[PDB]
């Protein structure tokens, strides 16, 4: 069922309210279930997922906002979800407090006020650590900056806010690095943007040349102690952990990161020649075995 | 008879006294020996220490201060200490310069004015280099920075200078992630902070929460190419190498570092609810084999 | 055949003219060919190579320059060559692109005007990725800023431009980390800097005290995940991918990149005590396995 | 537990007594024990020991005592005694004769006169021979020759007869060199001389210069084929297991022995320059894993 | 079909007669023949042997008679006779000189005089070296002292002369040492002294208390570097390759020979309480692999 | 470069001159320098040597001469000589006394007069000890005798004397044994009697029947316990380490060595028909992997 192209561009924004005090409510609603992804045409892995698809749903929220996540465990093992956020400790989703791992057939809502802005991510912390992550229990999560709390970078702050004017001219895509161990003897046979190995040479991202460009960039690659991220023939600026408004580093083409850590790149094909521009990760191993893809810029 | 405990908040800031010049002087005495060391109950590793400890001493000092370290090798093999600061080649404690290593009963007195201020670190540099790591030789070298060189940011260096009643306000940790290689095949069988594998998890360290925390945070992982450091529930700023009092990171969750670097993490668990919140390496493999320590945040 | 310590200093800057537009050219010509390349006295390597050297040359070229490469391959394989650096996707030197990969006997002109300003590099992208790099097609192109383009940092950029009198004070040197698997079993057995595992341990690299000193220092090692760079008894400042013209990091001693990772240190040894001062890579195996040098600062 | 340094130069010589006959008689306890043997600070060996100490204690009689070993097993497995000397059959210490081995629990008493006079040794012979070896049923048995019974060579004879004036002229030395295969698969990790690798490179063996020298040495170590000494700087006259006055090889650095064999070795070190010494095994694997030692010479 | 108890007291003394000049002549037929052999009950190796047999015949002749070997090749590879002893290049069973390797079918008498006397012994040298002897193809070779030719030595000689009233006071016996890589992976399985592994212990060697011992003992033992002889409970003395009248070594209880080397033991047990002393390899594991024997000492 | 026909009669002898005492001065000049040998055609090992040969210069001096060394290290590793011969400690070679390992670019002078008379030999002794040793750093010393401190065997110490009309009536080689690990996996791969494998079978030693034959006969193999000599045809006399005019064994034709042992051998084909006599290491796998030669005996 997964579609990496959909996925790319793909926010699960919530059922949304208002709560008696005024905050803005987003409500949502994870099931984790043993399933099988396809990481290939005919190479089947046997996954724990959140909501039947690896990586789990892109969660895209306000700063500010009140989160409630309704986990539900229908899988045969215990879970969790630990989100990299601010948040009680109850609500960590670590073993060895509040409810701790939530069982088979149990439920938990997760709740918390979306802080800080930036770039972030939530995956099972659960017994033992690497292997409710390998088996596929990861996703994407997203905190748009309030641009009423940012008076001294509101044009930026807008920007990222989805659905403003200012935004709607940014291309955004989300990506997630990630890798399958197929034998499960703790090195991975498989790696990949959005699990399907190759997925974006296949079928190339379009995009267009007069718009600037903005990825939402993941590292969950299990086993590994870091990915990378090369854009070929231009360069672009990185924000660590999009916590910032301002970059990171300036003009770059290549940034790694180790697993957990992730961050926003923002660059323009405006000017350039139309055709193939390739991305992929530059540990070399890594891009033959399916981290590697092209973006096709149109004019 | 190594205590992680005591270990965290341990600072040895010598024997003091002022030169004819009117210079501080700062005098430590290290003996390299060869010590059991128990990195778990009933796990016994056969290490070369600095006065029997690894991690050997934290050694605190003042920017500007003249330090005399005398050092004697009581051991059965030839060592050294290499420092991490600013120093003259023959001071260096390489096999080439100066005195080169310092061979069993033989003695020698590194010498030279702290510089620069920030977070450091030293250790043995013989022959084979990863030999002499891996076996224990390491150690922290804080700088503290003299506030009156930095007349523009003076808060900020009051409040890393010990004993001063900004400094007292914070809560100072020094963090160092290492590994063991208990079967000696160059593949570490254990991780910890401080040594002793999960220590901060049978035992976690006390937190007041109206108080910020810093932690001096140092890798000295052999073997592996990167060690990392991930808060749950919060963020922190983070300073490379401590040089700087302003951050090179704000507002991050998970940082990584290769062998030899080091920095300042800072943080505040102000407004948070009572409870347990976990510091871990996000190498997963590491926070299992006993890199992973939780934080008790109290009222 | 190849000179490490020509190597160092030697900047290719090209068969230079003027276009009708009044555009300055710089062309250089290009070869691959197979050639045996000697790592270490008595340990051949079998290499492809650009120029019959591993490095390849070192191109160094202005902001705004109008660049054409000739590459001829007159080896056994197809090969390309892929820059770091803004250029049409026709340009990017990859299989499925333009002219594609470059066969036996074929020639193609690579052009593009030369941006950004910064420490970049060249190398084979080809089937399959990581065996043409790991094989020796690979090399540094460094594009100095232009002043006149960068009036707030006029002192910074002049320093870095080729010829200046201000840039003739700085003592400037090329570093590439490099790697050798010589079993071909995708583990390397020998790294250096600059090929030659030991180099400047034979023969230190000479240092005049009262002049600063500026590296270019770029990652292409292969199968290893990172490389890395400690400077003993000193700091510098770290300029990623030196497209900037102030500092990324202040005040640093060990700084770590991933393949196709670069930039420029700055530091200096003025003041300095006359010697020998260290530098390797901060994982440990590789500096024991030829990536360790000294520089001799002079009076 | 065990002191290399003193083991040394201990000598057992037992409880004297005298015979109806008028003959000597010398006693002694030896009990079979199971314990723990420290091989280098961390490194616990569980060893098989004679009196709790590996090697076991250097038994010292003069030729033609009545010797009287009474044996007591207090460990888990059968052993014996088996002399290297001149004994009846039932008396050999072997499986198949007398009493056989002794079993836990179980006293034999082994009585012989004291001949032939040289260096010799005692070990298990149990089922498996080379697992009760190993273990560290092994010690030294030293036979003064009684200069009574060789006229033409009292000089020599009186040099060898503990307690004589001539005798304490002499410094004398007894050195096993043994191995340890600490996970039990047939091939020694660690090498020593009296068990504790490197023990007197930490702590070298003072030898005054103007009196001569003379080792027992002893070859213990299973699973390897040979094992040898080698001095620097120096030439010795040795003396194949000791049974003659007279040198069995005149003036040579570097001797061998299998397992079993063993001599004395005669030197002096008069008018030499006062320093450190080194002897150590020419097989080199074996002295890098502790079989190296130093003699410092003092005026 | 081989009787190791038989064969340690079995001389091949040849066809006797007299050439033209006066000098003895013994001839001897020597047959190169593929056979089974029984290196234990069950234990069956595929055997190149000298007619029939392995260890190969004992041949035996007198110091300066003429020896004619008649050596046929009835196997299926090519085969020599290399002897240890003075002979001529063409003489010497090697296959570049003289008749070359001797093919199946083909037909050489090898013929020398016999010097010198002592212990010696035969053995194939084709290609591979090691192959041929490993497979069965060595025996020894006893040249006995012409009591006229060393007139100081009379006695000396007349004992060891086969025949002679003094000769036969002697106990003599002939012990090749060899072992038996069974799953030809150039590692021994199976140790012995005359190929069936522990036959002296299943049926232990007569010896009477009152006549003195003598053992030609020769090193065939392919792979490892030594083998050694240890004797129980008393001490012997050796003469190394028996070529001198006088020993080498006096009052030894251990020797060590490398392949090829060989040698004379002489020992009595005159006087010892009547029973079993065991004789056996000082390497462990060849004694618990078939290289142990006992001598059964009666009144 | 390296002709191992020309090393086996090449005898150093330095430049000579006389002391203001009157005592010889010989002064030799050794450069360590890394370089390529080849151990057979084609196949190249990466050496570290003495004067860019493996293995190093033979040096030849008189009994009382005073030898000076000067050492300087061109390679990239430090480096010592440790010489087998009597000398203060602080003249011996090894990293923990005098001037310890000489580092890259620096020098030192070994001096010491040469005693004891015989055959003996120089290696290096660096951190580790093996590694140093089979890179190639070992080399022959012979100090010849004086026969002016030996009158009671003149004859004896002037046949050695290098230059006497006896010594000239002598045919003199040197041989060193050794070994290359090529995969450098601690087990080596070719053997050779001076470096290259089978060298004296495709050119063998021509010997003049009526003169005899002295081989200086060094094991500088790493690795294996044992190396071995065995001559075919004829028997020897051997002197073990030489330092004895009389021989240590007379009339043997198989001699063993560990490492660091050597000795004189001397024999004679007087009378002998002429034609190939072949010798090599007992060992036979040494043997075929190039540890044989032939003697070319011509009348
Ligand atoms: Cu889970
Ligand atoms: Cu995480
Ligand atoms: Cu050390
Ligand atoms: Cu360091
Ligand atoms: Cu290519
Ligand atoms: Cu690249
Ligand atoms: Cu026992
Ligand atoms: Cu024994
Ligand atoms: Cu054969
Ligand atoms: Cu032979
Ligand atoms: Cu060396
Ligand atoms: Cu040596
Ligand atoms: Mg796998
Ligand atoms: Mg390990
Ligand atoms: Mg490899
Ligand atoms: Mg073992
Ligand atoms: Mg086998
Ligand atoms: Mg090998």
């Amino acid at each position: 069922g997964f579609d990496p192209y959909a996925f790319l561009t793909h926010w699960e924004t919530g059922e949304v309210s208002t709560l008696p005090s005024g905050q803005t409510l987003r409500e949502f609603n994870i099931v984790a279930v043993d399933k099988e992804i396809e990481i290939a045409p005919g190479v089947y892995f046997p996954a724990w997922t959140y909501n039947g698809q690896v990586p789990g749903p892109t969660l895209r929220v306000t700063e500010g906002d009140r989160v409630r996540v309704h986990f539900h465990n229908a899988g045969s093992h215990p879970h969790t979800i630990h989100f990299h956020g601010i948040h009680p400790a109850s609500m960590d989703g670590v073993p060895g407090t509040g409810p701790g791992m939530i069982y088979p057939g149990e439920s938990f809502t997760y709740e918390f006020d979306a802080y800080p802005f930036g770039c972030h991510l939530y995956h099972c912390h659960a017994i033992p650590l690497k292997r409710h992550i390998h088996k596929g229990l990861y996703g994407a999560f997203i905190i748009d900056p309030d641009p009423e709390r940012h008076p001294e970078y509101q044009a930026a702050a807008r920007a990222r806010l989805l659905g403003t004017p200012e935004n709607q001219a940014w291309q955004e895509f989300v990506m997630v690095m990630n890798g399958f161990d197929t034998n499960f003897d703790e090195e991975n046979e498989v790696y990949a943007v959005n699990t399907v190995a190759h997925a974006y040479m296949k079928r190339p991202i379009r995009i267009e040349r007069d718009r600037p460009v903005r990825i939402y960039l993941i590292n969950a690659t299990e086993f590994d102690p870091i990915n990378s991220f090369h854009l070929h023939a231009n360069f672009f600026d990185y924000y660590d952990h999009g916590t910032t408004l301002t970059p990171t580093l300036k003009t770059v083409d290549t940034i790694m990161q180790c697993q957990g850590q992730r961050g926003i790149l923002e660059f323009s094909f405006n000017g350039f020649e139309p055709g193939l521009y390739m991305f992929h990760a530059h540990q070399s191993e890594f891009a033959e075995l399916g981290w590697m893809g092209n973006f096709e810029v149109i004019e």
